[PDB]
């Protein structure tokens, strides 16, 4: 019964880019898998004129089509880069979003306050929207929409995959996590969300200190669990929980069950369509580097109690393992798009493999 397959989707130096990074994975409403990541073209510019790329599988992840460009970096001055994709599917409308950085002159650290897309010293937040299953895209810079405090100096959508709430008064809400640098220079986490199917986006209340890229997941009772890397380097993930559909979070604490070397992770519902409060609705899967000292020992953990306990875990990548993102596939198995050091690798496993 156990299933664990893997195949590279992007290898550094092949298919036009010296480096590929920052995986995003999703399943379209029609059932295709989309894998996205950024390509850093040959060059020494930083932030570089990266592109957001995509590959599609129409056979459940077995084979993958040609690498396509979602957002094309501009390699001539004025330089423009697009990186760190996150997919978000509105399963009610069928629309697919791909959030990503839009860089010009400044990266994360160098960005300064401002929301004018024409300002090249701002690290901008973009989102691409597709109503045709990811074939074609329209683009928006949404920095102004998601910067309620002009003191916020910088932001990026955490690469990976966002969510749509299924439960409660905000059912249908689309939620994409961001990390920001606030006025005081702290790194905080904040949910960016839409209650109108992606027509408009806003930021919620930022939370925490020493945060980083972070992810959210809807628990069995509709609470939204936020799970962040810790830029203060505790050796663990940081967690907080929202009771208002991701708008605001309670206190942030380190989660001793989730060792982490300060690196990306993903956390998903194993049964995203399970009804509220059901046993299956309590099941979470988590992927990250379990090593506290390096980006290695990629591990999947499972919780059957809304993330309170993680009684099952298994290493999927003993070696180098940086960013990773999980998605639930229609066939009941799980896709895992991750960085083995050589680019972007796609794995598919089932719960039987987890044991
Ligand atoms: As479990």
């Amino acid at each position: 019964e156990p299933l664990y397959t893997e195949q590279d989707l992007a290898v550094n130096g092949r298919e036009g880019f010296p480096n590929y990074s920052h995986p995003a994975l999703t399943v379209t409403p029609d059932g295709d898998l989309l894998a996205s990541y950024d390509g850093r073209p040959t060059g020494i510019a930083a932030p570089g004129p990266n592109s957001i790329l995509q590959r599609r599988s129409t056979d459940g992840g077995r084979t993958w089509g040609e690498q396509q460009v979602v957002s094309a970096g501009q390699t001539t001055a004025p330089i423009k880069g697009f990186s760190h994709p996150s997919y978000l599917v509105d399963r009610e409308t069928g629309t697919i979003f791909n959030f990503h950085v839009y860089s010009q002159r400044q990266g994360w650290e160098g960005s300064r306050p401002g929301t004018d897309p024409a300002d090249p010293n701002v690290l901008h937040a973009n989102v691409a929207t597709s109503t045709d299953g990811g074939l074609t895209w329209s683009h928006r810079t949404i920095t102004a929409d998601i910067t309620p405090d002009p003191g916020w100096r910088s932001r990026f959508a955490a690469s990976g995959e966002g969510i749509q709430l299924r439960y409660g008064p905000h059912a249908g809400r689309l939620i994409q996590q961001y990390a920001i640098i606030n006025a005081a220079g702290a790194i905080q986490a904040v949910s960016v969300y839409s209650d109108d199917h992606g027509r408009t986006w806003r930021a919620g209340e930022a939370v925490g200190v020493g945060m980083s890229h972070n992810k959210t997941v809807e628990l069995s009772d509709g609470r939204v669990l936020l799970n962040s890397a810790d830029s203060a380097r505790s050796g663990y993930r940081k967690v907080a929980v929202s009771t208002d559909g991701g708008h605001s979070y309670g206190p942030v604490t380190i989660d001793r069950d989730l060792p982490d070397p300060t690196n990306d992770a993903s956390i998903i519902r194993a049964f995203p369509d399970a009804p509220a409060g059901s046993a299956r609705a309590k099941v979470l899967l988590f992927s990250n580097a379990a090593s506290q000292t390096s980006r290695s020992q990629g591990t999947i953990r499972m919780s059957c109690d809304d993330g309170q306990t993680w009684p099952v875990s298994k290493v999927f990548q003993p070696g180098s393992m940086s960013y990773s993102t999980l998605t639930a596939l229609p066939d009941g198995t799980y896709g895992l798009l991750y960085e083995p050091g050589t680019g972007i690798r796609y794995a598919n496993f089932n719960l039987a493999w987890l044991g």
